């Protein structure tokens, strides 16, 4: 019983592998198209085995969308939620901008969270995990607007703050889910982020 | 019978906004349309098959009612004169687009079905590169790799705020400043290459 062995107990490795398996399929044939038999084949677990720690394939799918959201608190959104996007937006908005796509483009996942935007059409989960993450990048976006004018609240800042992410969101969209030379990539970015400069201190 | 086929795609159609693509059946969509298994199964061997009947139709009426009046000398001439009405025009057509609830579910389907990614990736591409044609054209150029960018950038923005209006709910008074803030922003952006 006390020997040297790892502290991970075997149930947890055989639910971690059954979760990063299914994972993996549904990145890669999408969630419709994978069966509970396909799951535990490749998880090298029995059916019934599978169905003792998951009751059905919904529920497999909302332990990793769990995962997914601590993924994104932790290595996305916290270092754009800071004082220092704050910092940087009142420095110069351009600058703001820059470093924020860079951080949205270094996003990792990215093969499963396009599995997250499909389950949006279709599982409620998936659709109120994608809007609370946008929800929280436009309030920031918001923060950084006012932070600006040292503002304690602004409607029109908080609708800018909502086309504003829209429009990052689809630039990053446009660089990430699509193929483009390192040079025509270079050139998006720039126009994109050029032309939200001007967006921007439009309206300030 | 044709008539009866258009009654099936009419229904499948129905049932695939509903209910989501993935789970319905060819037995649900043949007891929907009142017809036999065997019936439907004449007029279509899979499920797949009335897919790509409806996409078929869907890019029919893309190409032949949307897309050839934003593709009209007319609106090369509309640009040209201003393109914030230009703007205004085509976000309004975008907004009032027919099928928005099945268009949704290509949206869903192009992730896991090559032809409807195919398909929406066209008709992306066919209104980038008229964005492109009306910006060569307010300039009077054949070419220019900055406009091309431009496009591209400037109809990532369009799409965008469409779909903030269409898939969200907001007061209407919320709905009229996003529209706004969108269009004038666009309208700044074109202006500053221009």
């Amino acid at each position: 019983k006390n020997i040297r062995k790892p502290k991970q107990e075997r149930s947890i490795e055989k639910r971690n592998k059954i979760l990063q398996v299914a994972k993996d399929l549904f990145s890669d044939k999408t969630y419709f198209n994978v069966t509970t038999n396909e799951i535990a084949k490749k998880a090298d677990v029995s059916v019934g085995t599978l169905y003792a720690y998951f009751a059905s394939k919904e529920d497999i799918l909302t332990a990793l969308l769990k995962r997914y959201n601590d993924f994104f608190l932790t290595t996305i959104f916290a270092d754009i939620n800071s004082q220092d996007s704050l910092d940087r937006f009142k420095k110069n908005p351009k600058e703001w901008l820059n470093v924020l796509i860079n951080q949205l483009l270094a996003a990792e996942d990215k093969i499963f969270h396009a599995q997250i935007e499909m389950l949006a059409y279709a599982i409620p989960q998936a659709k109120a995990l994608l809007e609370e993450h946008n929800n929280n990048l436009k309030n920031l976006t918001y923060k950084c607007l006012l932070y600006y004018s040292d503002q304690a609240a602004n409607p029109s800042f908080k609708t800018l703050s909502l086309v504003v992410f829209d429009f990052i969101s689809a630039l990053v969209d446009e660089l990430l889910y699509h193929e483009h030379t390192q040079e025509e990539a270079h050139q998006i970015k720039k126009t994109g982020i050029d032309s939200l400069d001007l967006i921007i201190k439009s309206y300030l």
